[PDB]
Formats: C-alpha cells, sequence, structure tokens
C-alpha cells in the first residue's frame, strides 16, 4: 500500500473525518474499526482521541487498500495517519474502537490491529473495562 497526502478539513467523530484529498473535500471512514457513536458509551471519548490525533497531526496521510476506495454513502475507506502513527490502530489500542467491518480484500492491516484489540482487551482498557 502507499500512503498519499491530505490535509484536516475537521474531525467529525472516532472513525470519520473531513479531509482533503486531491485537493477534494471528503469525509473519509477508517478502515477495519468500529468506535461508539457520540451518543453511546465512550463515544464522546472516542471522538475526542480521533480530533485530538488529527488536530495535532503535521503531516496527515491517508493509505488506500486494495479493493473498495468508497462506500455506498460516498465517503473514503482509508488507513490515516498522523506524523506516521495510523489512526486506526491506535483508536484500537487504546479500547475505544473495535476491529470490525472486516471485508474480503480490503483488509490489509487486519491483523496488526487484531493484535492491538487483544492487547487493549488484556489491559481493559475503556470499551474493555
Ligand atoms: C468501514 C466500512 C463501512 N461500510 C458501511 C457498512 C455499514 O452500512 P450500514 O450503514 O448499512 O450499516 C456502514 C457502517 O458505518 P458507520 O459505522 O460509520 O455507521 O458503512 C462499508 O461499506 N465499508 C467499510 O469498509
Ligand atoms: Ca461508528
Amino acid at each position: 500500500l502507499h500512503k498519499e497526502p491530505a490535509t484536516l478539513i475537521k474531525a467529525i467523530d472516532g472513525d470519520t473525518v473531513k479531509l482533503m484529498y486531491k485537493g477534494q473535500p471528503m469525509t473519509f471512514r477508517l478502515l477495519l474499526v468500529d468506535t461508539p457513536e457520540f451518543n453511546e458509551k465512550y463515544g464522546p471519548e472516542a471522538s475526542a482521541f480521533t480530533k485530538k490525533m488529527v488536530e495535532n497531526a503535521k503531516k496527515i496521510e491517508v493509505e488506500f487498500d486494495k479493493g473498495q476506495r468508497t462506500d455506498k454513502y460516498g465517503r473514503g475507506l482509508a488507513y490515516a495517519y498522523a506524523d506516521g502513527k495510523m489512526v486506526n490502530e491506535a483508536a484500537v489500542r487504546q479500547g475505544l474502537a473495535k476491529v470490525a467491518y472486516v471485508y474480503k480484500g480490503n483488509n490489509t492491516h487486519e491483523q496488526l490491529l487484531r493484535k492491538a484489540e487483544a492487547q487493549a482487551k488484556k489491559e481493559k482498557l475503556n470499551i474493555w473495562s
């Protein structure tokens, strides 16, 4: 896979963010994860975690997987990086996202993220407390 440039337009919630990619505004949905909705338990904490990570980054990048690059709602589907650190992984590692929505052929980082979930669960963090 390849990292590509993007810039933050606006944080949205734990697993979606609005970015400018190739000069166009897009909502991105993070691959392979599910955060609680803002209205649910840990939702506000997941939103705040992803907001801080993307707002504090000097450099945002997106990395598309091998399959679909957009979903049925027109959201980009990607791995997002903040100063080199994967947001999708970091939210799972802190127990603020579950591994989810693992579709065949857009699942390059599945094992990396399942290892992060196992660690968060062993630590009883957040969702796993
Ligand atoms: C993450 C992901 C979500 N989606 C779709 C499945 C779900 O459809 P439904 O809306 O019909 O439930 C929705 C979940 O996104 P949210 O968790 O952002 O609600 O997005 C994909 O199609 N591909 C993906 O990789
Ligand atoms: Ca969600």
